């Protein structure tokens, strides 16, 4: 089901603070190499009064290179697919929740995302568009389906970073009996903006993500 090259289609709808919006995207990637690209359009409510960066992690867990034999919760969930739900908390008061459904239709991955962000401070770097994309990060995943934890650093104009924390629950639509669960592992990823136009109403994003165990020696 998950081939060497896969395409994605996405629909996204939500609110940040008091501002409603909708996006659509399409892209393609290499699920086993852990690379993908999305070309994204803000199709309602654009231009957005907030930095597009806070939406970046809401646009794809099938495209992670699971190395070292780590069982692949996400690739395993097909054809049934899976969901994810997340709360991202910014250290300056912004909070953004997202819920996502991932399905497989006629060989194409289909994403349906819902966003609800609140309390992003009116005079902070998100609402004043002082951001410059994300640093790389390592997400820790563990059985719980799976939960994920990560701290991300948002680059700011003038140097420095605004930090946020991600708590994610990943749920399989496939019966647990039919799944081989991984233990604790780590996903290194670098999520980058490649192109943007028209006040961030057009954006191209790329992600490379590789799963691994700790590769330091153990004394046990």
């Amino acid at each position: 089901l998950i081939t060497e090259n896969m395409h994605m289609k996405l629909y996204m709808e939500g609110t940040v603070n008091n501002h409603h919006f909708k996006c659509t995207s399409e892209g393609e990637g290499k699920p086993y190499e852990g690379t993908q690209t999305m070309r994204i359009k803000v199709v309602e409510g654009g231009p957005l009064p907030f930095a597009f960066d806070i939406l970046a992690t809401s646009f794809s867990k099938t495209f992670i290179n699971h190395t070292q034999g780590i069982p692949d919760f996400f690739k395993q969930s097909f054809p049934e697919g899976f969901t994810w739900e997340r709360v991202t908390t910014y250290e300056d008061g912004g909070v953004l929740t997202a819920t996502q459904d991932t399905s497989l239709q006629d060989g194409c991955l289909i994403y349906n995302v819902k966003i609800r962000g609140v309390n992003f401070p009116s005079n902070g770097p998100v609402m004043q568009k002082k951001t410059l994309g994300w640093e790389a990060c390592t997400e820790m995943l563990y059985p719980a389906g799976l939960e994920g934890r990560a701290d991300m650093a948002l680059k700011l104009v003038g140097g420095g970073h605004l930090i946020c924390n991600l708590k994610t629950t990943y749920r399989s639509k496939k019966p647990a009996k039919n799944l081989k669960m991984p233990g604790v592992y780590y996903v290194d990823r670098r999520l980058e903006r490649i192109k943007e136009a028209d006040k961030e109403t057009y954006v191209e994003q790329h992600e490379v993500a590789v799963a691994r165990y700790c590769d330091l020696p153990s004394k046990l």
